[PDB]
């Protein structure tokens, strides 16, 4: 049973990496990883936003059964949105917690004899809660507890396990840091103040690499939950200038769609992904140098589709790849662009290199996949192992009858079914819509031609399957 490294990026689109059709952003180390293993083309998140996606991944329950189904900031605690206040009061930090003793893939691997580590972002329980990573199957955590904290890459503190470590960075509000009055938005010097001393991603990486170095002679399960490339747009000047040379001059971002101003939004978004790409390259080098490469399975994927704010330009990068990526088509929505994420798995000598599988699978499936892989009986799950697909034993690959998603956000409210080529969506539920849109993904991959009235049989079946699939209060 091998080492497992699960690399989860944050708001990385289906088409944001070279091996899924990206033409502008250079991802050589990720493309190399794809060439050395299997490419999954119909792999789905638990959810089109961060916390619930991660909840489905950690717990092997789909969004219709999961504890966390939306980003819940527990605003009743007080000034949770005030960055001065969160710095003073950790009680105000972070998100709705996982319940005590929740079986997670961390906990499951721990009981199998793995040393478990999570490096990057949590988002699944506030500090002091029973939902903290160390109380949810991780021997080791470093990085952001809080999805709001990661809105800046120069935060005043991070977490080493249960403890804050204070950095040399000053406290900032990345939503209330506009340019100085009368500062030229075309002058790069106007953006100098957004760069401080300690880039969180440098520190997260050094801690991940130290964990690998420390457990290099033991079975380890390591989750690299990088906040990249989630806004704000901040990257080392090295990588920004590389893409300023390639793309040329561009319109600056002044903060109109939230998060920090950025002189070069295109160059910086590309810089963020290629910088992380370079870190994966350094990790592969270390695994090879320590003779771990053959005995380590690596997953690379994203928690949801690409975003529409913070100076992102998903359409310009075609971050959806096959899918539309404008507001309504990506992040926050149950369109394919929102819930379908690029996936690579390598395990040198076991997974045939440069192969592809269109097998319909999702984040719930990771729990049973890892259970089969590590040779321990699978806990209760909505998932189905896709290990047979990874090892090219397609004969013994069980199939989901259908997949269900719900995103009960306060404003819009979404449900979706996929059953074969058929994709049903109900959106605007909070406005009292119950009318389903129906797309044939074989003939309409971009979901541009609603044909619900031409298949009332399929709509009725999907309405029934939506009732059967879900737990808890309806919306
Ligand atoms: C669309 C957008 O900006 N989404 C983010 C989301 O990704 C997460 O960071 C959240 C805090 O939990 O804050 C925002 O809602
Ligand atoms: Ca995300």
């Amino acid at each position: 049973s091998p080492n497992v490294i699960y690399i989860l990026m944050d708001d990385l689109g289906y088409g944001d990496i070279g091996c899924f059709g990206q033409d502008k952003i250079e991802t050589p180390h990720i493309d190399r990883l794809c060439s050395e293993g299997i490419k999954l083309t119909q792999h789905y998140s638990g959810s089109p936003v961060s916390a619930p996606a991660r909840c489905v991944l950690m717990t092997g329950m789909h969004s219709g059964h999961a504890q966390i189904r939306f980003n819940n900031e527990l605003a009743e605690r007080g000034a949770v949105n005030n960055y001065d206040s969160v710095y003073v009061h950790k009680e105000l930090e972070g998100q709705f917690p996982l319940q005590a003793n929740t079986m997670t893939i961390g906990r499951m691997m721990q009981q199998a004899g793995y040393t478990t580590g999570c490096f990057g972002k949590w988002g699944l329980g506030y500090p002091g809660s029973e939902g903290t990573p160390n109380k949810q199957g991780f021997d080791r955590f470093y990085g952001y507890n809080c999805q709001r904290q990661s809105h800046t890459y120069y935060p005043p503190f991070l977490y080493n396990d249960e403890e804050r470590v204070y950095l040399s960075n000053k406290v900032t509000d990345p939503h209330r840091s506009p340019l100085d009055k009368g500062a030229d938005p075309n002058d790069p010097a106007s953006y100098a103040k957004y760069t401080q001393k300690e880039y969180a991603n440098d520190l997260i990486f050094d801690e991940l690499m130290g964990f690998v170095d420390a457990n290099k002679r033991k079975p380890f399960f390591l989750m690299w939950t990088t906040p990249l490339p989630h806004v704000s747009l901040q990257a080392p000047e090295r990588w920004v200038q590389h893409y300023v040379k390639k793309f040329g001059d561009e319109k600056p971002y002044t903060g109109q769609a939230g998060y920090l101003p950025c002189r070069y939004p295109h160059a910086t978004y590309a810089a963020m992904i290629s910088y992380f790409d370079e870190q994966i390259g350094q990790l592969i080098e270390k695994l090879k140098a320590e003779h771990l490469y053959e005995n380590t399975l690596i997953v690379f994927t994203s928690d949801n589709g690409p975003t529409f704010n913070g100076g992102s330009d998903s359409p310009w990068f075609n971050s959806g790849g096959l899918f539309n990526s404008a507001y309504g088509w990506g992040k926050c929505f149950l369109h394919e662009g929102g819930i379908r994420v690029p996936a690579i798995i390598t395990w040198p000598g076991k997974i045939k290199p440069g192969t592809q599988s269109d097998h319909i699978c999702a984040f719930q499936d990771v729990m049973p996949t890892l259970a089969e892989l590590a040779g321990i009986t699978c806990p209760p799950t909505d998932g189905i192992s896709f290990l047979p697909t990874l090892l090219g034993k397609k004969g013994k690959q069980k199939e989901h009858t259908y997949l269900y998603w719900e995103y009960p956000d306060p404003r819009i409210g979404n449900k979706a079914i996929r059953m074969g080529k058929w994709k049903g969506i109900i959106t605007d539920i909070r406005k009292g819509n119950t009318q389903m849109q129906l797309y044939n993904l074989e003939t309409d991959i971009r979901e541009e031609h609603d044909v619900a009235a031409q298949h009332p049989d399929i709509v009725k079946r999907f309405e029934r399957l939506m009732k059967e699939a879900r737990n808890g209060p309806d919306f």
